[PDB]
């Protein structure tokens, strides 16, 4: 009996850190905005696989971001045991989404990000000082990719970096949890820690976004204490797992495309466009694409019914050849404008301009200070995270001329 299905298992796992999974190239090539898939629990959902349709559906308020909905298209059991906790604004819809998001936007403006350049540059070069002084070989993830954005986001939040061993471990356990119990434990660890931080700010008002939320909105009853915890937790985790993943994956990708990496080193004005192309090409955050319909939506002759889960797969939409000519070619010189790596619409990544600053500083610093950087193992020996979490590698052995 043939095993062919019209609802393939989703998500798929990468076999090469920067290439579309084989099942995804098939979804990309099949006409139409939507395709049926089967999720880990056997439930069918839709995936959005085309670029303009993805923008349309991310902008449609009939596609709710509410994870507590029984029909939300969960791709693993990660959140099934944490539903008794309030959602951060990533899981809220208007009007609640905006009231919560607006409590945080002041920390992420273009002006604030510009003012953060000296701090980001100091942090990047400090961790490089230490890594290069110890000599090769090193794990780029633990020694550079993770600590840099962790220190930066901690200062933005008012989270003391002295606790980094504890919160970096809990963050990893939650983001990469494979069972509901391990996710619950990691989330509880972070929640109790952040709750104590709130009490400390109530005793001694202090700097950072958490301190600002405690002194203002919490003291006015405009955010619940547990919502503050969830918001701080989202910003802490997103603030260091996403950039760390982009750093390690960009290094792997650039070293696999040496002609472009050399062109990048010779003309640093190409760095901002290279970062956009790497964001498009590596598209690390498909796990942020889930939505649930609260009303019927007709999409080019296909019908999303109320109550159906829909996943906007931005990595596949970013390989739409009607937008990016030869979409599977890495080209740091191409226009990667309009990519969906950060989403689109009211939920478009709050941290996107901090991420862009960090990646530009990081790439320029690696080229300046470690021009002989190379991988210490073959690419095929790296262990890639599965499609049920943020894409990337947990370890990246590197060497250089000592
Ligand atoms: C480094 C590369 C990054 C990528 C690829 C990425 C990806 C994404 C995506 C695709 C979304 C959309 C979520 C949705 O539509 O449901 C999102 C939202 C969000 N991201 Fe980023 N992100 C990155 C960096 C960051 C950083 C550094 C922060 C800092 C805290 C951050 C904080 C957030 C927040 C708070 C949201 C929710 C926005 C909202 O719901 O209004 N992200 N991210
Ligand atoms: O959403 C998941 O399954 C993993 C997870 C856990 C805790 C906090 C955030 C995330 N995911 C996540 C991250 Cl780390 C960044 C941007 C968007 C999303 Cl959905």
């Amino acid at each position: 009996t043939p095993q062919t299905t019209d609802a393939p298992a989703f998500p798929s796992n990468r076999s090469c850190p920067y290439q579309l999974p084989d099942g995804y190239a098939q979804l990309r090539d099949t006409p139409g905005p939507l395709h049926r898939v089967t999720l880990y629990d056997g439930r069918q959902a839709w995936v959005v696989t085309k670029h303009e349709a993805a923008r349309k559906l991310l902008g449609d308020p009939r596609l709710s971001s509410n994870r507590t909905d029984d029909n939300f298209p969960a791709t693993s059991p990660r959140f099934e045991a944490v539903r008794e906790s309030p959602q951060a604004f990533i899981g809220l819809d208007p009007p609640e989404h905006g009231t919560r998001r607006r409590m945080t936007i002041s920390e992420f403006t273009v002006k604030r990000i510009k003012g953060m350049r000296p701090e980001v540059e100091e942090v990047v070069h400090g961790f490089l000082d230490e890594m290069l002084a110890a000599g090769p070989t090193a794990d780029l993830v633990s020694q550079f990719a993770l600590p840099v954005p962790s220190m930066v986001i901690c200062r933005l939040l008012g989270v003391p970096y002295a606790d980094h061993e504890f919160f970096q471990d809990a963050s990893k356990r939650l983001v990469q949890s494979t069972d509901a119990q391990s996710a619950l434990t990691a989330r509880n660890d972070l929640a109790g820690y952040l709750d104590g931080l709130i009490t400390q700010f109530q005793t001694e008002p202090g700097a950072g976004l958490v301190g600002a939320l405690v002194a203002d909105q919490l003291a006015n009853g405009e955010i619940d204490r547990e919502e503050l915890i969830s918001t701080a937790m989202l910003l802490l985790i997103a603030g260091h797992e996403t950039t760390a993943s982009m750093t390690s994956l960009s290094v792997i990708t650039l070293l696999d495309h040496p002609e472009q990496y050399a062109a990048l080193r010779a003309d640093r004005s190409l760095v901002p466009g290279a970062v956009e192309e790497l964001l498009r090409y590596l598209a690390i955050a498909d796990i942020a694409g889930g939505r649930v319909a609260t009303a019927d939506i007709e999409v080019e002759g296909q019908l999303i019914r109320a109550g159906e889960g829909v996943i906007v797969v931005n990595s596949i939409a970013n390989r739409d050849g009607t937008v990016y000519e030869d979409p599977d070619a890495l080209d740091i010189h191409r226009s990667a404008r309009h990519h969906l790596a950060f989403g689109f619409g009211v939920h478009q990544c709050l941290g996107q301009n901090l991420a862009r600053l960090e990646l530009e500083v990081i790439l320029n610093a690696l080229m300046d200070r470690v021009p002989t950087l190379r991988l210490a193992v073959p690419v095929e020996q790296l262990v890639l995270r599965p499609g049920t979490t943020i894409q990337g590698v947990n370890e990246l052995p590197v060497t250089w001329h000592h």
